[PDB]
DNA sequence: TTGCCGGTACCGGCA
DNA sequence: TTGCCGGTACCGGCA
């Protein structure tokens, strides 16, 4: 299947340490139950929720 | 000089609406005093600071 | 102080 | 329930 890192970048993975994880020299894990993180949107949520906090601090 | 958007992506900008801002159809502002945001690192800070908050909630 | 190249990081979709 | 292309978004540096 696909290595954790490749799954994240959705890049072709040559395992079953994968090639890409080479150029990066990182822990090439094989977690068949891993699902990439949608960084962008994610951090968007965070920053949004983080904001609410301040508008809460300015009210307590 | 460079349009706000191009500065952000540090891409060649053809203004002085720029080309890129076309393919994107966005507000091609010319803010000579604008400086890109280092998204990555930035959101990193946010998420880190955001974290401290929870370890503070679990203590108040 | 500021423009952009060359090179990853991310992702919308389409299988 | 996934692998990955094709196309941006981001940036480390080098001017
Ligand atoms: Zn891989
Ligand atoms: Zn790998
Ligand atoms: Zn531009
Ligand atoms: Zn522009």
């Amino acid at each position: 299947f696909a290595c954790v890192e490749c799954r994240q970048q959705k890049s072709k993975c040559d395992a079953h340490p994968c090639t890409k994880c080479a150029k990066k020299n990182v822990p090439c894990i094989l977690k068949r139950d891993f699902r990439r993180t949608y960084k962008r949107a994610r951090n968007e949520a965070i920053e949004k929720r983080f904001k609410e906090l301040t508008r809460t601090l300015t009210n307590l």
